[PDB]
């Protein structure tokens, strides 16, 4: 199991992009199954600094995620995450993201394309407010680099 999960994580890690691709896990999801992955990624690195530098980006795209509570511990495991892809899930409104208020303080790029929350009137305004380092939301620049240097 640990061997199988470790092998899966290795196959899904792109060193060149510093990216851990956890998209579409159901095709090879559950909070306790996700917690297990997070425990394994935490155990990989003896130095948190190396972990922080190795995994700068994560995709959780296409996982039928209804609430970020489902994958909450990503915020604990990778507090210095810079890029996050949550595209192609089913996050319906801002309350489905609010469990990550005050987390991902260093996140610079966020993708929510394909989630219903993106079409609500206060979407971009609130997401900008909640994540102070965010420069790109769905490919749209929402903070200039100088703006972000001050946020």
């Amino acid at each position: 199991t640990k061997q199988k999960l470790t092998s899966c994580l290795a196959r899904r890690y792109n060193a060149e992009q510093k990216l851990l691709d956890l998209s579409a896990l159901g095709t090879d999801l559950a909070e306790k199954s996700f917690k297990a992955l997070m425990h394994l990624v935490s155990n990989e690195y003896k130095d948190p600094e190396q972990k922080n530098e190795a995994i700068q980006a994560v995709s959780l795209a296409r996982n039928d995620i209804l609430d970020v509570g489902q994958v909450y511990s990503l915020a604990v495991t990778l507090p210095r995450l810079r890029r996050l892809d949550l595209s192609g899930n089913n996050l319906e409104n801002l309350s489905k993201i609010s469990k990550w208020q005050q987390e991902f303080r260093f996140l610079e790029e966020l993708h929510l394309t394909g989630n219903p929350v993106t079409t609500l009137p206060n979407y971009a305004t609130e997401i900008k407010k909640w994540f102070p380092s965010l420069q790109i939301l769905d490919g749209q620049q929402i903070r200039t680099p100088q703006e972000a240097a001050e946020s």
